[PDB]
Order: structure tokens, then C-alpha cells, then sequence
DNA sequence: CCGACGGCGCATCAGC
DNA sequence: GCTGATGCGAC
DNA sequence: GTCGG
């Protein structure tokens, strides 16, 4: 919050140009602006002084000192007059529904939360679930409850498989006051990149979830895959604590390095990691790193036994996860 | 200039 | 039914 | 929107 003024216009910037604009390149340009200049130690007194981070140019620096000299921007004001932009940005905070979505439900006249709610049949499975906890999926979640919440998950996995073993990762893992979410990465033993040597390996913790009532509506699910909504339990006379989304994702044992890197983020982090590897000559994904042929096309994984090993590769010093918070 | 911009799982739909 | 393109996802 | 070559 040193830049706070700016990194929320920026931000602000970013997300018109998601929603409304599907201009994608140019929300990630935001964010990666925004994202430099929240780490920078200094309060910045120029655009000038801004364009020097990477990341930060000639258009941005002029909102920089419209930005500093004002404490407004102009093109922000009147988005946020404009009553198509307002509802597409509104829309796209309920979850399922993205840009697309958003704009078609505005052609078709539903543009509130009244909107909405009258008009159920016209909601996907995914949107319902948003929908229905739109106020609980905006709360974020303290690092206490963080802490109940992934007593519970390891213990009911051990429950199932004493050999499983789950992963609290996000901004959790990267030591977070509050996270928007749980992330959960799942390995056990007979699901390597060799083979599946057993069946339903996420749905029976999935179930087990379910069971003891912790897992309570499913946004999507497959072999690999859990996106839903969970709950902590309460005591006697006590207030229900909010719904809260969780993701959960099976890794292969033998490539849990790669996977937990990928899971810990953050979503910037990734891709300038990624980004930094592909000019070092290799790609990474949530499984392997590869190095790239003169081709261009990927060649075998490269052997990992450590997230350190990925740095190594790329020629990056290690960074512990409290500080990939990018 | 101007081409690139990380990478992928699940849901839903068009086309066969 | 399958395959491939698209939306969505913090994207 | 920004960057590298
Ligand atoms: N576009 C994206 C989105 C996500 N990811 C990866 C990194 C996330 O840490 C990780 C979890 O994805 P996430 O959406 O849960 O992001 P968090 O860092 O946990 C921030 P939160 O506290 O949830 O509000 O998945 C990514 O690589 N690329
Ligand atoms: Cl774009
Ligand atoms: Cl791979
Ligand atoms: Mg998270
Ligand atoms: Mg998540
Ligand atoms: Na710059
Ligand atoms: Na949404």
C-alpha cells in the first residue's frame, strides 16, 4: 500500500480491459505493471520515475501522473459512468460467469443480483453454485481458519489412504494473512507418470470430503480435478462460517516438485518464471521441465528432485515461497 | 516496426 | 458417440 | 500495453 493509489488503478485498468474489453494481453500488461510497481520500496513521485521499472511504459506512465497530480483518472471515471461497462465488470464477479457470459446476459436485459436470481433456469450448473454464494466467495478467508480448514482435509485423507498425501499450497503456502481460497494438491502413491495403478483416486477423497459434510457443492470435477465449495463446521449457538471455495489437484507422485511449484504461484510468479525459462531454452508446466530444441519442440523432462532444481535450470536464485507473492 | 506474451483441466457445444 | 474449438478459471 | 531484437 506504499503505491496503493496506483497499484488499485492499474488493477482497476486491468480488469475493464478483462471484462469489458477481452482485451487479455492488455489485462495481463496491467497486472504485471501493477505487480512491479506494489514491490518497488518507494514512493513514486513520477510516471517518469515509474517507467523505469520493467513493465511500466509510456501510457501507463502518463496515468501515473494524471494518477499523481489529480488523484483520478478520467478514463476510469467515465467507465465507471458507463452502464454497459459497470454491469459486464458486475456480472463477471459472480463465478461461471465470465466475459462472455456477462455481456450476453446484459444483451438479454439480466444485469443485477434481482437480475440473476430471477432467472436461475438461464444458469448453468457453475453459475447457480456462484450465484448462490455470490457475498460468501468475496469474503476472504483469515489464516486461523486456514489452519482448522487444513486440519481437517489431511486428517479426513488419511482416513481414506494413510499413503495420501495433501498439500495446503496458494497463497496459503506462500504464508498469506488471508487467502480467497483453499488449493489442495494431492498425491498418493499408485498415480505416477508410469501409470494409474488405481482408480478413483480424487473422487474417494472427494466422497470422504462430502461425507463428513466438509465438501458441500461441486463447481467441476474429473480425474485430476476438483474445483467446489466447503465448509467449517460450528459449535452449538454459533453463527455458520461463510462457504468457501476449494480447488483440489492430483498430482503424479514422481513429479510433485513441479506440481507444488506450479500450485504455490502466485499466477504472476508463474508466468515469469515461465516466461524467464523459455528464454533460457526450456518449459515448464505443472508436471515437467523440458529443455527446447532448436525446433522449438520440447525434449524429454529433465530429472528433479527438489523445487530448487527448477531454479537451477534457469539460472534463477532459489525463492522460498513466501516471496513469489507477485 | 512487430511478433510474442505460460500453460493446462473441466464444461459445453458445433460438426460429423 | 468422438474430436476439436471455446469459455472459464484470479486467467 | 510493453518489450526485445
Ligand atoms: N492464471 C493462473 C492462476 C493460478 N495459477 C496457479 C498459481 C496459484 O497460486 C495457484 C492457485 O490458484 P488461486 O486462484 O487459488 O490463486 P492464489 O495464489 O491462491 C490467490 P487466492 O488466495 O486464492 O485468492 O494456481 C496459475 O498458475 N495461473
Ligand atoms: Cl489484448
Ligand atoms: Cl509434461
Ligand atoms: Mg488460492
Ligand atoms: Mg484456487
Ligand atoms: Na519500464
Ligand atoms: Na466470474
Amino acid at each position: 500500500t506504499l503505491n496503493g493509489g496506483i497499484t488499485d488503478m492499474l488493477t482497476e485498468l486491468a480488469n475493464f480491459e478483462k471484462n469489458v474489453s477481452q482485451a487479455i494481453h492488455k489485462y495481463n500488461a496491467y497486472r504485471k505493471a501493477a505487480s512491479v510497481i506494489a514491490k518497488y520500496p518507494h514512493k513514486i513521485k513520477s510516471g517518469a520515475e515509474a517507467k523505469k521499472l520493467p513493465g511500466v511504459g509510456t501510457k501507463i506512465a502518463e496515468k501515473i501522473d494524471e494518477f499523481l497530480a489529480t488523484g483520478k483518472l478520467r478514463k476510469l471515471e467515465k467507465i465507471r459512468q458507463d452502464d454497459t461497462s459497470s454491469s459486464i465488470n458486475f456480472l463477471t464477479r459472480v463465478s461461471g460467469i465470465g466475459p462472455s457470459a456477462a455481456r450476453k446476459f446484459v444483451d438479454e436485459g439480466i444485469k443485477t443480483l434481482e437480475d440473476l436470481r430471477k432467472n436461475e433456469d438461464k444458469l448453468n450448473h457453475h453459475q447457480r453454485i456462484g450465484l448462490k454464494y455470490f457475498g460468501d466467495f468475496e469474503k476472504r478467508i483469515p489464516r486461523e481458519e486456514m489452519l482448522q480448514m487444513q486440519d481437517i482435509v489431511l486428517n479426513e485423507v488419511k482416513k481414506v489412504d494413510s499413503e495420501y498425501i495433501a498439500t495446503v499450497c496458494g497463497s496459503f503456502r506462500r504464508g498469506a494473512e488471508s487467502s480467497g481460497d483453499m488449493d489442495v494438491l494431492l498425491t498418493h502413491p499408485s498415480f505416477t507418470s508410469e501409470s494409474t495403478k488405481q482408480p478413483k483416486l480424487l473422487h474417494q477423497v472427494v466422497e470422504q470430503l462430502q461425507k463428513v459434510h466438509f465438501i458441500t457443492d461441486t463447481l467441476s470435477k474429473g480425474e485430476t480435478k476438483f474445483m467446489g465449495v466447503c465448509q467449517l463446521p460450528s459449535k452449538n449457538d454459533e453463527k455458520e462460517y461463510p462457504h468457501r471455495r476449494i480447488d483440489i489437484r492430483l498430482i503424479p507422485k514422481d513429479q510433485y516438485y513441479c506440481g507444488v511449484l506450479y500450485f504455490t504461484g502466485s499466477d504472476i510468479f508463474n508466468k515469469n518464471m515461465r516466461a524467464h525459462a523459455l528464454e533460457k531454452g526450456f518449459t515448464i508446466n505443472e508436471y515437467t521441465i523440458r529443455p527446447l530444441g532448436v525446433t522449438g519442440v520440447a525434449g524429454e523432462p529433465l530429472p528433479v528432485d527438489s523445487e530448487k532444481d527448477i531454479f537451477d535450470y534457469i539460472q534463477w536464485k532459489y525463492r522460498e515461497p513466501k516471496d513469489r507473492s507477485e
